[PDB]
């Protein structure tokens, strides 16, 4: 496969976080979220009504999907990530499945997804879509329910406090997961990149039902592990793992998310963070500097690994300056 | 008096400062503002039409001024001063006078001075307004074209980006300043604090109209020394002055900001942040102790100077969560 | 003056009242108004921020002015007297004073009382305004306060659920009545009645500047009696007071609402209604019929008073059927 | 089945009547409706362009499906059955097949049968769906023009007034009312009960079709007789039917709506409204008392039937007052 | 065929040009289109982040599908076929597939092409539909890539400024020209006409496969020639081109638009304007006399062709009155 | 005076011709103003309930005030003028005496004098404002009604269709006429020229109340003659009108608009049209050619007349490219 040899040797991508999480920006109501501003509807079990009210402040006036995708073109990244839908289930595309989403029931009235889609093309940036296919906090039969032993960024990994009784994600999977998963794998042209999140809930079979759906509406995707019960084509370490030497060198539990796991085609990536948070997150100016951007890259490729490096999006659209200035810093330093 | 008596006791005090500015939240189009957020439309010259976009964004859906006057009454706060309007121009009430002004121009179309004024009545709080009535960088006429050999939190103490020509502040004055500061001295009930700023500008003459115009609609009005001229009732200090011990035991230009001036009636107060900004500024997370915060009150209150303290609220209206714990912790050190 | 000589032989006029408690229609979650729809917001105490919510459901897409004059025109009635303004404080007319209002704060976007003087004078019909010059809800100052030993269509005369402190009638007077009377009196041409009503607060000496401000603005207006305190042209009886012969025949606390009482001009009304509310309920079908209607026009007249029909106009902006039914067969019974 | 045991013994649901024609109430233009306020568009022949303006005044805001069902579960009623579209064609649900819907043509933009089937499943109430299958007047092929030598509570059947040509059912059938049915069974989790309506054009085969999707979707969905042609689960009696005892004790036209059918399940329900209309209708304050409503309910359910309480809410989204009187004083008769 | 009987004798039709163009009116920013206003886009190669901003401006409030209906008839003309998407990419329907509509994407809010279809229904018109099936300037994809050596009304066939990179027509007839014509062919009725357009690009398999899906959704509807490759019931001429007698008499490049083609049927047309446009285009007064009209169409039906006579709305929603005009005086020259 | 000197040797300004009229564009249901667009609304009697519906049409995305200015300034004129609010009384800017203006009844919600006069202020060229202080087609006593023995460009001068009972233009001078010119005069700094128009009704009296109003709020004002009644500071000739050489060479009813009139300054000014009309018309494309419009300022020029040419605005808020390469061709005349 082409897509094959072109990630293999990729090394760098962008990755976006952006939805209505990113307008609370880690605080809600005088209370905060964990270092996962992203997690805040699960952190303070903030319900369905009083999160849906989020939409309309939804303005965001400096989005711009050519300026987004051209700091990420100077940088050298080679591709970027961006949720289509994140654990909170708010669609950042124009879904006729459920019309909880930004084009629908926004003032901004705009498919975000379609922008970053056609910048990619017109600059190209391969493009990738995260999808949360397990847990969503919109839905009673959204995963999680059957892990709450397991801590979280949050309390449960489900919406556990709008959805009370009887649950069972064979539901979610099939009226919302699965045509989702069509919608975004079939409108916004050629799609490198599936990524996937925290699988657990779903089946064997259902892990095994997204990838054939996948690779039926896109021949050439590349699915990460996190699809989960070992259905993908390559490896994703945990969230900002940057192995030691020994073993980066070297290389299980299908459905965790952290370490190594076996990658026939030898393809892995890293996804981290500038800051500490995936979601923008006012509080945290923890941002790395240039000269830890640019050695972690060097370190994670020159053992195989891509570097997925993520950028939160503000309320108002923005790449955080901080993070433009670290981006632009470690592009500065490559010889 | 009966406000020169209370004003006198009143010993602490919660400043709001609010308006477009806190939306940008210290950046704009990747570029800093100084420790100063508010000043961003001077700091990157940022064009009134650029500027103006901000209103659409404008829907702070978390503003609640009930809300806010509790935290400072808890906080043992006497009196609240909010911004009816900064050195950019923007009202935050319903202004015949200028449809630039939050009620008119953005989807939230609700008086925000308004909703203040009702909630520290309820609560027993004294009210108190700050008007930029020099600098004004909405207008062609607006103040500080005479002080450019000054430094500023800035550029330019006006708007010299977009107006470069032939300026007479005696046109702002006659057909914008004065009928705002009428607007806001009849609408807004009994008003207790009148905050003026920065009078790089206006000659002793318009200082004594503003004066006179206030006491004629507010008897019991008290007015700060940034009127300028020697036209006032108390005398702020500097921003974050807070005066070494003999100093503030002993106790000139009339039109300086900085430093002790006389007072007749021996009233003072030190206006200061939590963080390091007046304005909203993302990047800012310096916030003072609990402990600093009570240590420097006391410090002030024993020499017979009142601590205004400033919360300036995010784009959705709130009070900064590290703001509010940082009040309520140095309220739960008075023992 | 042509004014006196009109009413005296006017004998029939429509009384309008029309406002966001239309919309309720009698009831609030789930609990009733008294047979006074109108008073709904004191009978269930409802918080000002919560009645304001009726503001977004205010889009009355059938009310036509020239339609309802027409009806008015048709049944002999020589006048229209409408609700500017009733206890509630909500303005039926574009006020720069207060922005509590149908035009500005309201979908219809469109000012009623305009609409509705523009029709009445191309139909030839006298204009005449409500206005509650004494109660207002929506008002921390609005009267009442004083009275709250007599029982109320309501529960007390003043909001006294959400301004719950010390209260002066003298502020709001100052800052919403008179400037408001000064609008209504100003912007809709001539002005031939002026309908006060239940003078709970207000002294002789208000009394008296609206009287004179009245007269400044509209030399020919005629007041009733409601501006209390003896300060009136013409004698408004009872709420559907319909006297005896002998009280008919020979015609004292001038703010009480009941009764006869001097008239040196020889001019009194009885305001009534055609079911048993002013504004429009839901649950009130006990119409008087077209023999009721004739019966008591021609005994109100045959004394020398003038008789002021009421239609509470529904949240549409219509004349309930019932109500045009009973109108037209009473106009049918005069040969 | 578990269906057909659970429905024997369910004894009591509530239904809801609610559209357009609810914000007229009964009357239109001076004119009345029958006692059958949702046929008004018949009644009256109001044109398609006139009658979809009621969109724009359609912003319910005391709309609350929670409310709603917990009145029902109080009552202890075991399902709920709403009007996802009347004759009048109008959608209470997001149809992607028809844009004519409460979702995407008014300023409320919600989902209406999407809040009521979610408030269903979180009180553990079944939840059913009516779909006027044969009767469509915003469609020139919608059915009923076979039927105008019958009277109705309108004029014709059929949209006769707007639509005067030749008329086909069959491209209706397709083009609307099957990909409706498809929606409505497949995007609002498991429906228990499916309420046709006055099948008085469709033939055996179509009758057959609905009948066989409606399994496909919801294979345990119950059918009423009113799918016409015999396809059913289980027998609706004629509108507000309560069969004498000896009737009621044994139990053909299978289009017709009144009297008992063969039932091979023994299923058999009585719809029956509180007042005597099933749309909202200002005029009709004839309310059944509480002892009617339990008496009805315990002679209809001795007999093994069911008793379908229909509630038609007003233009605000409000049970009226009286039928939630009615209701929670029948339940209080139940020792 | 009844369609192909009906089309032989049908011998006059009116067409309608309408779209985002129609605003421009034939300029754009102080610069001229050619005298085709249609193609205002590509002659002045206008980016689609810009010619989008005219969707804003879109509110038609004089369109009036049964007033233009009504004119068409009243000349006699027996069909009408309506643009559903120009060269623009801009549908006039409301398309699932692309949000870039008229319904969804504007103030107006209305399926246009919807309500043509019901007025052409009532009055007893037959409908049909233009597509530009091959040219998109709204798709990457969109066709003409290929035929850039040949001269155009604008600059480029395809969109060249916004997409520089590879282009597959393949794409964008899978993604976008199916699934619209399967929308315009399903969704409003039945449709005897099919207009495409411009076959620069598509193969002879894209031409059948069209071919064949308009059959199985509409089995009576004829094609036109300019969906290319020879795949259609009826020859359409050139723009305007009124053939000499002897080519009339008479009658091969079969993606060429100008000259005779073969038709098995013997079924042609020529599609016309009044004045020199297509679309709307202020600068064009040169309309044809009544007599032009009127022997146009004279010739071409005494030679077995139907004319096909457009107009082009301006941004109104409005026949141009010098349109209507000529029209109506080429109707009064039949005696 | 400065301004005297100033506009003798000024030569050559901008007027702008913009309003609700510029949307119809010459044509209104079918039928055509005469070559003067905006007296449609006379030309046709469109009732103001019917002319009102183009407030929602008004959305001219292109207008750019600055864009407009540079354009005058390019071509060497010293001044502009523009219409606040022409015959049908519809102003072009807010105005809190009537909200039938473009602020607060269009959805462009913009001040366009407030641009305008921002926009010559920048670039150096003088302002003024055309009023239309005697016809007021929107108000029941606007001027006009004493004059329909002459002819019109319209109709009747006043609204005689919506208004036809007794009229008194006093009421309109006072209610409306001049609160709006105190409005102009105050709130758009300085003005240079007050343009008036056709003094058909208003008295010696009401001329000089308007003429000493503005020179108390615009003490260097130049006041034109067709504010009548001889109340003037300078003589403007007949619309379009070039006087012969010898009439223009050596230069009575005060109240007609054609021919010289004394001036005692010596000022004189034609105002003329690049095509044939005031405001735009889409019918009308005979433009003056670059040669003629050098050689008609040139011969005005050089008899001491100012040449005053308008450009009328099209619904998009464009300067037609006609009118633009007509003004920058005769820039290019002059060497
Ligand atoms: C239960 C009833 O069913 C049909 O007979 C309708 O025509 C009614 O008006 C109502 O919905
Ligand atoms: C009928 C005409 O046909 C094609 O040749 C288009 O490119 C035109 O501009 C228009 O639709
Ligand atoms: C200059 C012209 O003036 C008058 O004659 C008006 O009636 C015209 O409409 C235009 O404004």
């Amino acid at each position: 496969s082409d897509t094959v040899e072109w990630f293999k040797q990729a090394k760098y991508g962008m990755m976006i976080h952006w939805g209505l999480y990113s307008l609370l920006g880690g605080e809600y109501q005088g209370k905060s979220s964990s270092n996962y501003a992203e997690w805040v509807q699960s952190k303070l079990q903030i319900p369905n009504k009083e999160y849906e009210r989020l939409t309309q402040a939804f303005n965001p006036i400096y989005f711009d999907a050519d300026a987004i995708i051209d700091l990420a073109k100077r940088c050298g990244m080679q591709y970027l990530v961006v949720t289509t839908k994140h654990h909170d289930g708010f669609a950042m595309y124009r879904s006729l499945v459920d019309p909880y989403n930004v084009y629908d029931a926004t003032p901004f009235h705009r498919d975000v997804i379609g922008e970053l889609s056609l910048a990619c093309r017109k600059a190209g940036l391969r493009f990738g879509l995260y999808y949360s296919q397990d847990l969503d906090w919109h839905e009673p039969d959204g995963g999680g329910y059957l892990s709450n032993d397991i801590e979280t960024a949050g309390t449960t990994w489900d919406n556990s406090w709008d959805f009370t009784g009887e649950k069972n994600y064979d539901r979610a999977f099939k009226h919302k997961i699965m045509p989702q998963i069509e919608e975004i794998m079939s409108n916004y042209g050629e799609i490198s990149v599936a990524w996937f999140d925290v699988p657990m809930t779903l089946s064997d079979e259902q892990s095994q039902t997204i990838y054939d759906t996948v690779k039926r509406l896109q021949p050439d995707c590349l699915i990460n592990s996190r699809l989960g019960n070992g259905r993908y084509d390559y490896v994703s370490l945990g969230d900002n793992e940057i192995p030691e030497d020994s073993d980066a060198s070297d290389k299980v539990d299908y459905n965790s998310i952290e370490g190594f796991k076996p990658s026939k085609l030898g393809l892995y990536e890293t996804a981290g963070t500038i800051n500490d948070s995936w979601g923008f997150a006012y509080h945290d100016q923890n941002w790395k500097s240039p000269q830890t951007i640019h050695d972690y890259k060097a370190h994670l490729n020159k053992y195989g690994i891509n570097y997925l490096l993520n950028v939160g999006l503000d309320g108002l659209g923005r790449v955080p300056m901080a993070a433009e200035q670290a981006l632009l810093g470690a592009r500065a330093l490559e010889a």
